């Protein structure tokens, strides 16, 4: 990757850890006697960023036989940007209710934890029978607001992140590693945006 | 899987296949000077079956250098039998127009085209550099209006599917591989 500094995760390396949170996910669930059909795990994949760790999570939550009911959310905060905006926008909220239902979120990265805490603070009153998160990586340092995830891949640095998802700009999501994008990089196109 | 009578499709095979597609979506594309940014190929995932087809072909994209910009988008139904159409709500459309740009709109089955149809009619009058429609399964038998996709990984008669993000009843979206749903249980 030329605009790459540097390679964090590989994809053998992304796909080893997320199977290990799988297994710990199973064991931690085994007490709700997950079903499919009467009581799966609702996974709630927070778009667009999470739409590659949820698709591989998914495959390794079925490995473990942890039956899963998947919902497709949408929020934004970045936007083209490398920054939060400090605002929170709700794109597309779940298709059923999460009452009495086992959730629990998955999410590609956290950092402020703006995203997280206002999906939390939503979710929370609509009486889910628990509500946990996994997220792929977290930028401990980072927090504007407390969060902690309840499951988390890998910690990192507070540099730019792309790949598996994460985008700058909508663009380095399909990558299959996890890459520092060069600041050089997007600074020509923040100017050029600018 | 107690609950298939068959399997379909291993994801070993999945894998194969999605590769041999990209290689030929990267090859038709070779020459319309895709760049990130400013002409990507825009990815136009209708959820949320193609969630799982979706990311591993931008991937598999990505291997051939494809640059990619990636698109969800949720729909609905207005009320059963309220349209022959095919006509569906938009919950959530493209953050970026497509006016202008290369587009693929990426589907886990069609049968009916129905809905696929009607998505791909409205793109178009978006004006897009380019329109065509990528389908992981095509039940090409079952058509209720005329519809060719212009990619698929495999062709499949009328047995119910699931697997690979493809569900009954919400069901089974996760599984690795593609198989048939026992009668038994879909009855
Ligand atoms: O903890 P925070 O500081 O809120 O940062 C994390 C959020 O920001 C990113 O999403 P973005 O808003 O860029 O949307 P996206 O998923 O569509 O890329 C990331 O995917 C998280 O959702
Ligand atoms: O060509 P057709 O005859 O319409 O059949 C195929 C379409 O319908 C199914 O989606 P569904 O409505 O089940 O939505 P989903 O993807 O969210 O599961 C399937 O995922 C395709 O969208
Ligand atoms: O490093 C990073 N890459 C992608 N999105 C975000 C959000 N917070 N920080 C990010
Ligand atoms: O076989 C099948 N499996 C899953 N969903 C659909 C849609 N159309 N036909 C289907
Ligand atoms: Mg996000
Ligand atoms: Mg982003
Ligand atoms: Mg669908
Ligand atoms: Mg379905």
């Amino acid at each position: 990757y030329e605009f790459a500094e540097k390679i964090l995760f590989t994809e053998e390396e992304i796909r080893t850890r997320i199977k290990e949170v799988a297994k710990r996910i199973a064991d931690d669930y085994k007490g709700k006697g997950l079903r499919p059909y009467v009581n799966p795990l609702v996974l709630i994949s927070v778009l667009k960023g999470s739409f590659m760790f949820t698709a591989d999570l998914c495959r390794a939550l079925c490995d473990f036989n942890v039956p899963v009911r998947m919902e497709f959310i949408c929020v934004s905060s970045y936007g083209e940007g490398l920054t939060s905006s400090g605002q929170v926008r709700m794109l597309l909220d779940t298709r059923h209710s999460i009452e009495g239902h086992h959730v629990l979120i998955v999410e590609d990265i956290v950092q402020t934890a703006l995203t997280l805490n206002y999906l939390y603070h939503m979710y929370f009153t609509r009486r889910p029978a628990s509500l946990k998160t996994v997220v792929l990586l977290d930028k401990r340092e980072g927090r504007r607001v407390p969060f902690s995830a309840d499951y988390v891949v890998a910690n990192i640095p507070n540099a730019f992140v792309i790949g598996y998802g994460l985008d700058y700009d909508d663009t380095y999501r399909e990558l299959r590693d996890i890459v520092v994008l060069r600041p050089e990089v997007y600074a020509e196109r923040e100017a050029a945006r600018g």
